[PDB]
């Protein structure tokens, strides 16, 4: 699709965890930013796979396109990244929001990393703080911090010819579909609440990219929405419901959710940009899945 | 169910894993023999949870019985052994075929195994061999060597008064479902053929116990059939087939197979006699996961 002249967005759907990634590029220059790219994995045999991240790399060479930025919105915690991966084969530079250290100092203890393992966020290129603007060739972009379902979740402005397009990660998702879970570890209900608030005080016609989408009651996938869409009729979050309500309400829900699939192998990739642990002596790279901790 | 007069067994059956664990007394001394027991495991959180396990425990109380044996068919891929739970619970010793140690030499290569993992077996307290007798109070028993779905399967014959029971573990299924699986390490559908053939050579009547049963189209679980019915009806191995023609179809049809779901959990512990691997530094202890290697 595109926004206003020179703002093209593709979307890639991957069914297995139910995420969205993203093409941005500028129709003038060509240069792009893939976003919140998926590393296939299989949990129960331990294997990668390129399949999904493969599909963004035809779609940049069947555009004649150029790899600026290869984003992340979050530490994701359903999916392993692909990011390393396409900055191998693509170019450009790794960015996520500045608030990695954060989730590093956690889960590196979490999975008691390495002793090489930093906690400075150096694995990737470049840390995005709030309102910081950045460039996709012509187009501008901002990144913003949008916390609460993490400590360290951004989401991504870019505007062309007067109208926005904002990619907002794991934290509202369709309006029929309510917003993100708060139980990660330091996320917290009323942060996102706020958030998501700054959020839906764009213009009513601001575009919304989704993160996941779910399939509620077997409806066809959707990414896209609007602001004025969301704070008429998202079931967790539109204009009616105060702060209070959300926080009573989102704490309550996530009580009852499980721990996603891929948890564990996802967040201990992801925190380190997208690579897999540093191989042991025997050659091997091996996940670590603590017992009875999570 | 009762064999013969004091042979007396009860099956548990694990729906998460299609495991079916066994309760095997001597209805005269009240010992007792736990067959294959599963131990809870939720891979996405890494918990591990007592509940199948206790269920056993009580019924050893409920008997008045008193645990002789904690057997284990063979190192599972499919779920996790609750042997340490149990003898730790309720005493008893521990037993697994002796070839175990072809097992723990190519498992403690591929998890890379800390400096202090045994390759000899001496985790179980008894090797058996093929053909070793063995009692469970004034019943008189026998392990039989039966490999062919992994190197070092064990199957438990059990006499009382002319009737014969053997617990067959991972070998043949239900007539109506086949035979294991032979792709795992050092499995070998060869072999599975001549070990089902000397369980087949049996008399008629003799029952044999099932290790999984995956209730085919629907079905309630079978836990147990006879020697005539499978020489009759398995859809796999009935009299009929020969050597090379199991050989055909069992590694046509393993080449279709997935990993079972536990299978990088389940072999690093089960290699230990049921522990999980020892803590790290920090009082964690850490499943590892081999990455691109299975
Ligand atoms: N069953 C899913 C769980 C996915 C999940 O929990 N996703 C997060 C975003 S990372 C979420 O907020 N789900 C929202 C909800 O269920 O309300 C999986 O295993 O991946
Ligand atoms: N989907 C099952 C796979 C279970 C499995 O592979 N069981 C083995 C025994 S450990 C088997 O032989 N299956 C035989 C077949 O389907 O022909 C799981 O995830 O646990
Ligand atoms: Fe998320
Ligand atoms: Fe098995």
């Amino acid at each position: 699709m595109i926004i206003g002249n020179n703002l093209h967005v593709d979307a890639f759907y991957d069914e297995a965890t139910s995420t969205i990634s993203y093409l941005v590029m500028d129709r003038e220059t060509r240069q792009c930013a893939l976003i919140d790219s998926v590393l296939d994995y299989d949990p129960k045999s331990g294997r990668t796979c390129s399949a999904s991240a493969d599909r963004l790399v035809e779609r940049v060479n069947e555009l004649n396109a150029s790899v600026r930025w290869v984003l992340e919105t979050h530490v994701h915690a359903d999916h392993l990244s692909a990011a390393a991966y396409l900055k191998e084969k693509l170019g450009g530079h790794t960015a996520i929001g500045a608030h990695i250290t954060q989730v590093q100092k956690v889960f590196g203890a979490l999975f008691n990393a390495e002793p090489g393992f930093a906690r400075d966020g150096s694995q990737f290129d470049v840390l995005l703080e709030d309102e910081e603007g950045f460039r996709i060739g012509n187009l501008q972009a901002r990144a913003l911090h949008t916390p609460g379902h993490t400590p360290a979740c951004m989401s991504f402005m870019i505007e062309d010819a007067g109208e926005i397009a904002v990619f907002v990660g794991d934290t509202l998702f369709m309006p029929d579909y309510g917003t993100a879970r708060c139980d990660f570890p330091g996320a917290d209900a009323r942060t996102l609440y706020r958030s998501i608030r700054r959020l839906l005080a764009f213009p009513d016609q601001t575009r919304l990219f989704m993160c996941h989408d779910y399939l509620p009651g077997g409806r066809d996938m959707q990414y896209v929405t609007t602001v004025a869409e969301q704070r008429a009729s998202n079931i967790h979050i539109h204009q009616g419901i105060d702060e209070d309500s959300f926080v009573a309400m989102r704490e309550a829900r996530d009580k009852t959710l499980e721990m996603p699939v891929l948890i564990l192998p996802s967040v201990q990739v992801n925190m380190r940009s997208g690579q897999l642990p540093p191989p042991e002596a025997n050659g091997v790279s091996y996940l670590k899945i603590p017992l009875n901790k999570l």
